[PDB]
DNA sequence: AAGATGAGACGCTACAGTACAA
RNA sequence: CUACUCUGUUGUUUUAGAGCUAGAAAUAGCAAGUUAAAAUAAGGCUAGUCCGUUAUCAACUUGAAAAAGUGGCACCGAGUCGGUGCU
DNA sequence: TTGTACTGTAGCGTCTCATCTT
């Protein structure tokens, strides 16, 4: 017998579920392996596997790369000690020694406490002399003395460690740090965007306004004030605002439809930007950026507060300005809150858990909180308008390294850096010596294009060597072949071209992209001028000439512009509505522009033949963000055009890549008209062809040579396959798991192949789900070259099933029980077949209407379905990743190996692996003797792998003894065991189960409760809506009925009978209520049956706290079951034994 | 009438903590 | 529409920064507080300025591993699958 | 000594909704 499958494709779930030719599901009897009695079962071949929703590589790359970053750090701090290791020795040999075990408690630290000297007279002579590294740091740089040469460590390893930022390159000159400079470039920017309606901002003192110790919502007043033509709440004032760090909403300005939240200081700052680019395009990102750039101006000179040149370091005499001024207020509000208002005296300086300066010193009160706290308080004294001044400006009591300091450029910690260099130079002759190695140290920057280090055994590094040394910062310059690796880079980071995966996606700003785009753009322009009778798109030689004239000569073509300087200028028409196009164009000849104003030579743009060498420095410009490799790539044009064009040119910088590759727009040629798709953009294109006409075109023949090209190199084997497929990994997961029972369900059916295999995905993605499944399923071949397809594969919408559902009352309860996946899988199943023997369109449904009807009812009525939860060893991160304090609890994770976790503290709530069931033994504890038992042990993932290296050691080391080797069974979560009476319990730790079984509803109670829940919103006719709700009217004993089902149901698998007292006191108690009322709260009542963790639900007077099940120790000898991913073959363990 | 801030509660759900029971 | 490369700032934890006056302590009065080190998944061997939280994983048999195999069909019922005939 | 019911605690941070200011 022939038979057909359908499926549900989901983000986490697949249903899959089989028919008959005669639309019948099949039931048939399985083999059972496993030690128990039951050898052989009856199952349905209809159910759903569900599993956790895939996780992306996000997170992963993020601690990556973190952990990159600490060791690179640790490693330029024992390059710093390599250095002054042997002129240390000379001056104290245990002081690094004593730097490494700072952390150890001193009855396991070898040396002295003290970690500088060694003495504690010393530890306080420097600690009351310095009471900062800062007083150290510009003491280093302003004296002439010879100082310690430990001092001089401190110093430089404090800059070293914390070495600041790289964003701005080159040296430190006012062009790119200064405030007025970047708000000139701003303005500059806002004005070329904007050419229309620009700023006069040049009268304006930026320097006076900015950097000035007033209040910063008034300082964004204070700026706004000088600018008449524009307010706080226009885009200008709200990208000022946000340089100077409120959090403004260009909602506001772009009329958005979500909020523009944006914020520097936020972490997450970034992806907002390009959430809120996805919407107003890339047009404005460099803007943003600018802003960006003027933020870090201004930030920065909130802390170079020291601009009076007396000393040469500027960061270290503001951070002791900082000191001193937090010394002085700390003095005043000790001495006014003591004379003013003693009763809360111990409250502020003393309960460190309370949000005042001891919970923002010694407690972990942040600086917004404590400025929380604070300023009510201030309010209600004499003497506090100093202060509540300075907390207005945010400069009251504050600490040095706070969250401002990330504006901080490594320029500063390197001038500081060569400053103490210098001092000490002549003192200390191998600091003359080793002045430019320090310093490379300090300034060296692993580039992008060069990746990881690594000698061939990372996935990640792709970088090659020109010899087999260790690369150090020194030897940089000559071990990586810099131009051999910076070609893996361009190898690796291209993009394939999802329309052509042979071909490299072109830069963003390709000059040939942008063409594309204004030609694609015109090409849907249509017009009708005042001289001539219905529209018509225009024509190439017509296209041409407004390109020409305005796309080649402004930044933002409008369609005021197309009718004054085109249509009235040339073709002389009087008056032209364009009906095709948006007033003004998103589309640009942006880059064109870019480089007219870099290189100012519009003839060599315009000269066709250049077109390689200006897309080549689009790319290189866009791959590339090192000004070294930058001007490498350059070298090559240093002919063409020198000087200022060349030295500017090599500044500019591209983000992002293309839709498209050059071979697709303006490569591969119709054989019947002989041009590519941009030259029909650029032509009339016979009437009219966009370029997604121009693909989706039947008698183009783009349609099928860039298919015969698509299923070429794309088509490699399965797992790359999907590793290359477009989306997020979950529905990655789901498509996998899809191909893994369709694996399964061939294997099940006698090897013999189904004839049809029905999609459905909850998209260009499902296309190539097909494909997948076209590949994997027909390997025969006949004679000649032909392929066979002898299983058809078809694709229906969700809506048509949707209306199936509805039209037939076959209604959906998408939260009774998880059998709905498995009955969508069913309900396209039958429809896929239809369609295909109707027609080898919906209306021959309204096929035998009599018995395939009530086929289907049938079907699902049916109470057994195949519900898989996919059991999976848990995978991340080894516990909760805070450290918390030191305890007398055993329960803490040590964070190294000799620090024993009591003296030390460590995280806490580790995550379980996998279960493991253990058959050994172990010493009863009123004896020695040996008791046999039996228990679950949880894995967690820290020791996955000292078990699965070797369990018996692992067993020993936790206490076991005789551990019967062969018994020991792995067991990830979601376990399956099944109890008493067909109760079901699965696996979520050692230490807690989840219930399993679900309440499988009778079809009546599910159309009812469909029809009483919609009772008021049915959107039927009246006739309809009639129909339906005298249904519920004449069943209304259902809503007693129901509840004696969950009662059963309850009393047989779920063990609460405290809740279920509970729940049908406060049922009889509100009986009374309407009919949706009480009928949404029983949809609500379903909770307490559903599988899954037991989770609390509302009911009209109360909600049920739910029992947790939080003990395991009733499926030890239960029937474990193994269950393949269809459920159909199963191995089931009788752990009685 | 629109944006900022402030925080009740939605509670994911498994695993400390404690008292408690054989 | 995934994926990847670089870097910075915080936060957390333990120690160092001698607390001082009373009192047998318990506990009160007074002062003091801004920083530094080290760690930031335990760790691993290929000893790299690398890797370690993504994806992948029912069980059994054979294999170090990638991986191959392992489970009769109708009929009739449906409280999570059961019953009957053939084999 | 030894297996139980109850809080609240994380990685929190939205989902929710109310008032003050412009």
């Amino acid at each position: 017998k022939k038979y057909s499958i359908g499926l549900d494709i989901g983000t986490n779930s697949v249903g899959w579920a089989v028919i008959t030719d005669e639309y019948k599901v099949p039931s048939k009897k399985f083999k059972v392996l496993g030690n128990t009695d039951r050898h052989s079962i009856k199952k349905n071949l209809i159910g759903a596997l569900l599993f956790d929703s895939g996780e992306t590589a996000e997170r992963t790359r993020l601690k990556r790369t973190a952990r990159r970053r600490y060791t690179r750090r640790k490693n330029r701090i024992c390059y710093l000690q390599e250095i002054f290791s042997n002129e240390m020795a000379k001056v104290d040999d245990s002081f690094f020694h004593r730097l490494e075990e700072s952390f150890l408690v001193e009855e396991d630290k070898k040396h002295e406490r003290h970690p500088i000297f060694g003495n504690i007279v010393d530890e306080v002579a420097y600690h009351e002399k310095y009471p900062t590294i800062y007083h150290l740091r510009k003491k280093l740089v302003d004296s002439t003395d010879k100082a310690d040469l430990r001092l001089i460590y401190l110093a430089l390893a404090h800059m070293i460690k914390f070495r600041g930022h790289f964003l701005i390159e080159g040296d430190l000159n006012p062009d790119n740090s200064d405030v007025d400079k970047l708000f000139i470039q701003l303005v500059q920017t806002y004005n070329q965007l904007f050419e229309e309606n620009p700023i006069n901002a040049s009268g304006v003192d930026a320097k006076a306004i900015l950097s000035a110790r007033l209040s910063k919502s008034r300082r964004l007043e204070n700026l706004i004030a000088q600018l008449p033509g524009e307010k706080k709440n226009g885009l200008f004032g709200n990208l000022i605002a946000l340089s100077l760090g409120l959090t403004p909403n260009f909602k506001s300005n772009f009329d958005l439809a979500e909020d523009a939240k944006l914020q520097l200081s936020k972490d997450t700052y970034d992806d907002d930007l390009d959430n809120l680019l996805a919407q107003i395009g890339d047009q404005y990102a460099d803007l943003f950026l600018a802003a960006k750039n003027l933020s870090d101006a201004i930030l920065l000179s909130d802390i170079l507060r020291v601009n009076t040149e007396i000393t040469k370091a500027p960061l270290s005499a503001s951070m002791i300005k900082r000191y001193d001024e937090h010394h002085q207020d700390l003095t005043l509000l000790k001495a006014l809150v003591r004379q003013q208002l003693p009763e809360k005296y111990k409250e502020i300086f003393f309960d460190q858990s309370k949000n005042g300066y001891a919970g923002y010193i010694d407690g972990g009160a942040s600086q917004e909180e404590f400025y929380k706290f604070i300023k009510p308080i201030l309010e209600k004294m004499d003497g506090t308008e100093e202060l509540l001044v300075k907390l207005n400006r945010e400069d009251l009591l504050r600490k040095q390294r706070t969250f401002d300091n990330g504006s901080i450029p490594h320029q500063i910690h390197l001038g500081e850096l060569h400053a103490i260099l210098r001092r000490q130079e002549d003192f200390y002759p191998f600091l003359k010596d080793n002045r430019e190695k320090i310093e490379k140290i300090l300034t060296f920057r692993i580039p992008y294009y060069v990746g990881p280090l690594a000698r061939g055994n990372s996935r990640f590094a792709w970088m090659t060597r020109k010899s087999e040394e260790t690369i150090t910062p020194w030897n940089f310059e000559e071990v990586v072949d810099k131009g051999a690796s910076a070609q893996s880079f361009i190898e690796r980071m291209t993009n394939f071209d999802k329309n052509l995966p042979n071909e490299k996606v072109l830069p963003k700003h390709s000059l040939l992209y942008e063409y594309f785009t204004v030609y694609n753009e015109l090409t849907k322009v249509k017009y009708v001028t005042e001289g001539m009778r219905k529209p018509a798109f225009l024509s190439g030689e017509q296209k041409k000439a407004i390109v020409d004239l305005l796309f080649k000569t402004n930044r933002k073509v409008t369609v005021k512009q197309l009718k004054e300087d085109y249509f009235k200028k040339i073709e002389c028409f009087d008056s032209v509505e364009i009906s095709g196009v948006e007033d003004r164009f998103n589309a640009s000849l942006g880059t064109y522009h870019d480089l007219l104003k870099i290189i100012k030579d519009k003839d060599f743009l315009d000269n066709e033949e250049n077109e390689d060498i200006l897309e080549d420095i689009v790319l290189t410009l866009t791959l590339f963000e090192d000004r070294e490799m930058i001007e490498e790539r350059l070298k090559t044009y240093a002919h063409l055009f020198d000087d200022k064009v060349m030295k500017q040119l090599k500044r500019r910088r591209y983000t992002g890549w293309g839709r498209l590759s050059r071979k697709l727009i303006n490569g591969i040629r119709d054989k019947q008209s002989g041009k590519t798709i941009l030259d029909f953009l650029k032509s009339d294109g016979f009437a009219n062809r966009n370029f997604m006409q121009l693909i989706h075109d039947d008698s183009l023949t783009f349609k099928e040579d860039i298919q015969k090209a698509q299923v070429s190199g794309q088509g490699d084997s399965l797992h790359e396959h999907i590793a290359n497929l477009a989306g997020s990994p979950a529905i990655k997961k789901g498509i996998l798991q899809t191909v893994k029972v369709v694996d399964e369900l061939v294997k099940v059916m006698g090897r013999h192949k189904p004839e049809n295999i029905v999609i459905e995905m909850a998209r260009q993605i499902t296309k190539h789900v097909a494909q997948i499944l076209d590949s994997r399923m027909n390997t025969k071949y006949d004679e000649n070259d032909k392929l066979i397809r002898e299983v058809k594969v078809i694709t229906l919408k969700s809506k048509l099933v949707s209306d199936f559902r509805k039209d037939f009352q076959f209604y959906k309860v998408r939260e009774i029980n998880n059998y709905h996946h498995a009955h969508d899988a069913y309900l396209n199943a039958v429809v896929g077949t239809a369609l295909i023997k109707k027609y080898p369109i919906m209306n021959f449904f309204k096929w035998d209407k009599g018995r395939d009807f009530a086929t289907v009812r049938k079907v699902l009525s049916m109470p057994q379905v195949n519900i898989v939860k996919k059991t999976e060893v848990q995978t991340g991160g080894f516990s909760k990743e805070s450290i918390r304090p030191k305890r007398n609890s055993d329960k803490l994770i040590a964070r190294k190996k000799d620090w024993d976790p009591k003296k030390y503290g460590g995280f806490l709530w580790p995550t379980v692996a996998y279960s493991v069931l253990v058959v050994a033994k172990v010493e009863k504890g009123k004896s020695k003797k040996l008791k046999s038992v039996k228990e679950l042990l949880g894995i967690t993932i820290m020791e996955r792998s000292s078990f699965e290296k070797n369990p018996i050691d692992f067993l020993e080391a936790k206490g076991y003894k005789e551990v019967k080797k062969d018994l020991i069974i792995k067991l990830p979560k979601y376990s399956l065991f099944e109890l008493e009476n067909g109760r079901k319990r699965m696996l979520a730790s050692a230490k807690q189960l989840q219930k399993g079984n679900e309440l499988a509803l009778p079809s009546k109670y599910v159309n009812f409760l469909y029809l009483a829940s919609h009772y008021e919103k049915l959107k039927g006719s009246p006739e309809d809506n009639e129909q339906k709700q005298l249904f519920v009217e004449q069943h209304k004993h259902y809503l007693d009925e129901i509840i004696e089902q969950i009662s059963e149901f309850s009393k047989r698998v779920i063990l609460a009978d405290a809740n279920l007292d509970k729940v049908l006191s406060a049922y009889n108690k509100h009986r009374d209520k309407p009919i949706r009322e009480q009928a949404e709260n029983i949809i609500h009542l379903f909770t307490l049956t559903r599988l899954g963790a037991p989770r609390a639900f509302k009911y009209f007077d109360t909600t049920i706290d739910p029992k947790q099940y939080r003990s395991t120790k009733e499926v030890l000898d239960a029937t474990l079951i193994h269950q393949s991913i269809t459920g159909l073959y199963e191995t089931r363990i009788d752990l009685s034994q």
